[PDB]
């Protein structure tokens, strides 16, 4: 029942808010007291809705059956949230699938959603807009930073989704809009994503080996990602980039490959 | 005039090789002595097509039109160059582009054509489908493995092609297929890609000559001949710099 005040007056975007962490990441959001918050997905969840409401009757629940593939309604969408909204502070984007038999699909969900969301957010948050300055949390995985073998196009667009936010993470970038990018990295997840997996594997004698992603997911599950990520808000350092392993979170000090250390 | 022998009997595709690095590449390779080269890329470039033919009698030299996004066009593509060429030796994949404007177009070109293309050629290159096996070596950027603000869009898909790439190197599926898989980054270069840049730009406001295609695909023959799997190179003023890759994720991290 409670609401806290941890999030008081802020406003909130999370795309992929109808199911696992995204869900969990806009109930907890709600409860730490966030003035609005906004929901992203494909499929509708009215019975999670409307309880959601009702719990949050002096806070703003706006849901928008949306995919974040589709540019145009991703920008169509995030004008009408603003309109309502007046600013965004905090964007959580969350919304991804697993599926390498459809590469073009990931790519376009993944990566492309990411970005959709993210540049589409921006005109609302930058100060130069008028807006008051933010934070985009992007959502990835431990596979983006060390690639995992079974999953090669999924692990791509992680790798693409840490090396987009990074980018933004520039310090003029920052003094001109006030918006921070951050990038969290989910390990061993009991997420729904990973159902029916060597059913969506591209090399199928390797079912043999799959024990290495989903043996040990029950270490966390969405809400404690969730926690996890709240944590990561309040902490509001550009560029960081966190792993979520064992519902605790890591920073990792990230150091740039291409020095010129090499010999010949 | 010459051809030479270091890629004698060498059977090679090349996505991206009408223009830029990939028109290099092929020639290059012809004149090494490749058996066989088929190019797949979206323009046409005949002038040169008909004057390297001829300059290469006893070697074939196959020409596709089509986009590297298109998956089955790409599946289709590989299927009667394979009619043809009967196995293939070497896969090198540099077709892509420039537009952080066009985000979808860039995902799939630069980062689906590369997935298309390697995806696609591995029945007809694996050991245990009767191939002899071989090496893709798959074209990034240095932006991939060090993000650079200016072009976002075209970075997260150099970054997604070198953690793809690195992937399909393990040891098990190299012992199974005899597949090598390599990744190169290169820097400061003289292409016609990077020209009117800044309307190739999400950020308006913001603020090489030492290497030419050229030396970058003698770079490549290079690392073709080290055929080291799982490598990742850089190429930088005419010269080839293999990475240490160190995991991202050691255990040394302290909780916060
Ligand atoms: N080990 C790992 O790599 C790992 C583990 C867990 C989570 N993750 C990451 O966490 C993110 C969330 O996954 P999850 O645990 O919540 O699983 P999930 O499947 O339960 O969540 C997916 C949510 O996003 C929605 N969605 C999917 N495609 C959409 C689209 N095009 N447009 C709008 N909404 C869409 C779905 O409707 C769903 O609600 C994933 O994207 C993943 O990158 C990674
Ligand atoms: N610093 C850097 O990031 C950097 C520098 C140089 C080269 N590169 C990379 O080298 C590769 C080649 O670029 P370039 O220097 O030769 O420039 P280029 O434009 O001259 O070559 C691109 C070639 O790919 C073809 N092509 C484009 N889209 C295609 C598609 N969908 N399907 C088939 N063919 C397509 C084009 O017809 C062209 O011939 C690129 O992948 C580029 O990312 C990166």
């Amino acid at each position: 029942h409670h609401v806290g005040t941890s999030f008081r007056g802020k406003n909130a975007v999370v795309t992929g808010g109808a199911g696992g962490i995204g869900l969990q990441v806009s109930k907890q959001l709600l409860a730490a007291g966030a003035a609005k918050v906004a929901i992203i997905d494909l499929q509708d969840n009215l019975e999670e809705f409307v309880k959601l409401r009702a719990a949050h009757p002096t806070q703003s629940v706006m849901i928008i059956k949306m995919d974040v593939a589709n540019k145009k309604g991703v920008e169509a969408t995030y004008e009408e949230i603003a309109k309502t909204f007046g600013n965004i502070d905090i964007v959580v984007n969350v919304a991804g699938i697993f599926n390498d038999k459809d590469v073009q699909r990931t790519l376009l969900v993944n990566l492309g959603g990411i970005i959709n969301s993210t540049l589409s957010a921006l005109p609302y948050m930058g100060k130069d807009n008028g807006g008051k300055g933010g934070i985009v949390v992007n959502m990835s995985s431990v596979v983006g930073l060390d690639p995992m073998f079974i999953i090669p196009v999924y692990g791509a667009t992680k790798a693409g989704i840490i090396n987009f936010t990074r980018c933004l993470a520039n310090e003029k970038y920052y003094q001109r809009s006030g918006i921070k990018f951050v990038t969290v990295c989910p390990g061993a997840t009991m997420t729904d994503m990973f159902t029916n997996f060597t059913e969506k594997i591209i090399f199928p004698e390797t079912s043999d080996e799959t024990y290495r992603i989903l043996d040990r997911l029950n270490k966390q599950s969405a809400a404690d990602v969730s926690r996890c990520i709240l944590n990561v808000l309040e902490k509001d350092k550009n560029g960081a980039v966190y792993v979520i392993e064992g519902k605790r979170v890591y920073p990792l000090e990230i150091k740039p490959q291409w020095t010129g250390k090499e010999q010949a």
